[PDB]
């Protein structure tokens, strides 16, 4: 599909049995996603953005399916305003910028 | 240009007369350059993202170049980690996300 920039790029997402919305940020390395309770083992981390850092929990190999696309990967879970799908996930799914 | 995303979409701009590199976002609803000398006028204004807010100057109308492509709109400049190009000029260039 092709997505213009008019608004914010806000597709569905299923993780961890749930759907989201999220965002498709090519300004972003790592994929973050809103405070849940996912199964497993993760790992302290800390990311940064334009206003300092959050602490969130870096899960891998986790299964995401991003508007009908598979994927598979890392996910950071932590109190994000927003939930972020990055570059990480985007490359798997063959996301490009265009113009 | 098509541009893929295993590596961050930096490109070269050009504002004030000054060139620059900039990261193309997405998940930016706008603009944020680095602390720099910018003619024009500007008012305070503040801006949010991961890690809380910061404070920026509010440039209105102000022309750049984003890879040989022409944009005239807003610019934040401020202690932004990284410059980013927002969805505010991106719909200037013509860009979209494509999957
Ligand atoms: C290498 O670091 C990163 O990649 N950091 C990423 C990051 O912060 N991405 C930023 C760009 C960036 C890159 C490197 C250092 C600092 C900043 C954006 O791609 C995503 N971010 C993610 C984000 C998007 C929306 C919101 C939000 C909050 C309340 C209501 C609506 N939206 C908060 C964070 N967007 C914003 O912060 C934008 N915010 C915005 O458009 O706000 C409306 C700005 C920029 C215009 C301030 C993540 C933490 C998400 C992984």
């Amino acid at each position: 599909p092709q997505i213009t920039l008019w608004k914010r790029p806000i597709v569905t997402v299923k993780i961890g049995g749930q759907l989201k919305e999220a965002l498709l940020d090519t300004g972003a390395d790592d994929t973050v996603i809103e405070e849940m309770n996912l199964p497993g083992k993760w790992k302290p981390k800390m990311i940064g953005g334009i206003g300092g850092f959050i602490k969130v929990r870096q899960y891998d190999q986790i299964i995401i399916e991003i508007a009908g696309h598979k994927a598979i990967g890392t996910v950071l879970v932590g109190p994000t305003p927003v939930n972020i799908i990055g570059r990480n996930l985007l490359t798997q799914i063959g996301a490009t910028l265009n113009f």
